[PDB]
């Protein structure tokens, strides 16, 4: 079935809908209090993504082994200090691990912000490092992280391939992380368990149990960052894991911070039957049943609150419905509004190229296509510059 | 909306490869080898599993609702019968929705009297051609029902038209007894709540704690039966409701008793698609996933365990997957087997017109359309013979 020719592009066939009450508990009471927020209602929303969406990921009482496998305090020509983190998933030192690369500017006062991405490819893509060599070659996603200008900022930034935590392929999760936590008599997550997605975000937690062990990096300012699937990644991992002080969301689209009611570009049934391993079995019951949501995709952005998010769209990424992308942030402003702080500034999705960022919800919609651009980071590190200087 | 009569496979030979999730292997890998096990650990994993991805969890009352008898004939049928009309308020409002409840008794029997509790499609009248009541038409499901062969083996019949509890369409549950069990902040059933089929069932559960107060009726011997969605729904309620004795399932078919994975006729997506409100939310996840069910209709008819079931096929009726239903009560054998009780009694798949019923799993696959006929009637009293009389 092709999912291309059922996309509906037009704004003025965008079907009705009522987003559900992001303040009202499902036993009625109205949160107007920050004390009702995160003792009651953020508690609720945060179960019904983790049951019905994202699935569970293990709970650890002790963190993974984690070594330092190579430092070098002079990479870059002395500019920054390059290491290699090997972290163990599981209480197997044979099995699946992340390769984390971590990269710290040289001769800054204080602790490093750092920024948390996690990446389609391999570390040596990152960045044209001369210590680094490609058995898709050195350097070549450059443009999607801008090192230079991270470095520039006084941030460091740390980066794994996602392929580390589970393939992105409809395997039936006998790869990667999944089958070391199933019981005995389980071939398969349960319907509420993590799909690919849940363990990727999970994967970032692990990388933050290393980070905030580091004497270099200041633990109170990660950020994380993902574009497209690991942008849905990113907020979900922001969400989850809220040690996370900042959240960007690169073109993260359906399923991320999309209103998934709009039904514009990418549907839930869409996104469910071509990648049947990103979200939990339980997820599949929303197919074509938007309207039957527990949530919306402004509840998932409400879990960040009151840390800021970086929404930014694509003006091309019509697939993405740049404008219910907007609308994912606006509706969490109620939420942001309990803390005393203000909203986006802007009622109406804002012309290309105008960003809004004076508030803890940031967006822009920028020109041209699908990814993380120049024009992206010099935005978000901006934004960033307002919570970490 | 597709025709997915038309895209369906009814080709045996192109029924796909398959395995069952073993019904005796719990979450954790212990396999069950006693009926303890299965009493204390197995039965409430199914049982929880079939609650939360397939019916969907019911209220639980912490008191019997209330009901009255609104009218009593001791000389219905001619003096063959004494006919009961209790009517069960469903919710706290007395203007809500009510069971309006039929019991037939057959007069001159003196012990307590074994019930049959059927739900129907249609209200009371439709049951029985009774000259006292009024307006389909009086008594035009007179065949599906055989009142005169049931009061003939001293059983009493109960019915109540499903309409009563939950009307079979898809109104977002804005009716029925849905909205009375709300919270205040909620609008529609959470995923792991009831649809259709689990209130039908919820209801035929009603009707049994009214049952258990008529003096004249044996709650010890109180079957269940339903045909088609009914059938699906009888099964639930045996299934989920240990106090009923005998489970009559007839024609249940798909997301009733024949085995999801073969895929043949109604598959789960079908179901979902044409009736979204019979399952609960969850259920819709399984939409061409039958491979990914955590369990199978086997599994279901095990919860009946060791209680007797009829599961009865019509030739015609391919749509229900006559071998699959046959299979779900051949899965189920181990379990019974627990109790060292028989299983069907043949291997195979019998021919038509062909009952077996000597051991606590009866099946047969009759001639004839998808309905319950006299033939089925038949059969369904001769097995009941077997476990309310000696
Ligand atoms: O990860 C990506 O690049 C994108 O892949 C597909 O286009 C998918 O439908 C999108 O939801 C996703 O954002
Ligand atoms: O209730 C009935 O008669 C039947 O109606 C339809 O055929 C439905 O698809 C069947 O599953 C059901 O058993
Ligand atoms: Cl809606
Ligand atoms: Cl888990
Ligand atoms: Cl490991
Ligand atoms: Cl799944
Ligand atoms: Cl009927
Ligand atoms: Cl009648
Ligand atoms: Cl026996």
């Amino acid at each position: 079935k092709d999912y291309a020719k059922l996309a509906n592009y037009d704004e003025s066939k965008v079907p009705q809908y009522t987003l559900p009450s992001v303040l009202m508990c499902h036993d009625g009471e109205m949160v107007q209090t920050k004390e009702q927020w995160e003792q009651k209602r953020r508690p609720e929303i945060l179960n019904l993504f983790t049951t019905y969406m994202f699935g569970k990921a293990p709970v650890l009482k002790h963190k993974l082994p984690c070594t330092v496998s190579r430092i070098n305090e002079k990479a870059l020509n002395g500019r920054a200090t390059r290491k290699e983190i090997t972290i163990q998933l599981t209480d197997d030192p044979q099995g699946p691990h992340i390769d984390l690369q971590l990269y710290l500017p040289n001769h800054v006062s204080g602790k490093i912000p750092v920024f948390l991405g996690i990446s389609f490819m391999p570390n040596y893509t990152i960045y044209d490092d001369p210590d680094l060599s490609v058995p898709s070659f050195r350097g070549s996603m450059d443009k999607s992280w801008q090192l230079d200008k991270i470095l520039e900022h006084g941030y460091g930034l740390a980066t794994f391939c996602y392929n580390d935590v589970d393939p992105d392929f409809d395997d039936d999760f006998q790869n990667g992380v999944h089958p070391y936590y199933y019981e005995k008599g389980q071939n398969f997550p349960d319907p509420d368990q993590w799909g690919s997605i849940a363990a990727w975000a999970w994967g970032m937690s692990r990388a933050m149990d290393y980070l905030e062990t580091d004497k270099k990096v200041d633990a109170k300012k990660v950020a994380v960052i993902g574009h497209s699937r690991l942008g849905k990644t990113a907020v979900w991992a922001g969400a989850s894991d809220p040690r996370f002080a900042l959240v960007i969301s690169g073109n993260s689209g359906c399923c991320g911070v999309a209103i998934s009611r709009r039904c514009f570009g990418e549907t839930v049934e869409a996104m469910n039957v071509r990648f049947p391993h990103w979200f939990c079995g339980n997820y599949k019951q929303f197919n074509d049943r938007e309207k039957y949501l527990p949530f919306d995709q402004h509840e998932l952005v409400a879990l960040i609150a009151p840390r800021p998010i970086y929404i930014a769209s694509a003006e091309e990424d019509n697939w993405s419905d740049q404008k219910g992308e907007f609308l994912g942030g606006k509706g969490a402003e109620p939420v942001y509004a309990l803390y005393g702080l203000g909203g986006i500034g802007c009622e109406e999705m804002p012309p290309v190229d105008t960003p809004y960022m004076n508030g803890p919800i940031a967006y822009h919609n920028r020109k041209g296509p699908h990814a993380v651009l120049p024009y992206d980071w010099e935005q978000f590190l901006r934004f960033a510059d307002k919570y970490f200087k």
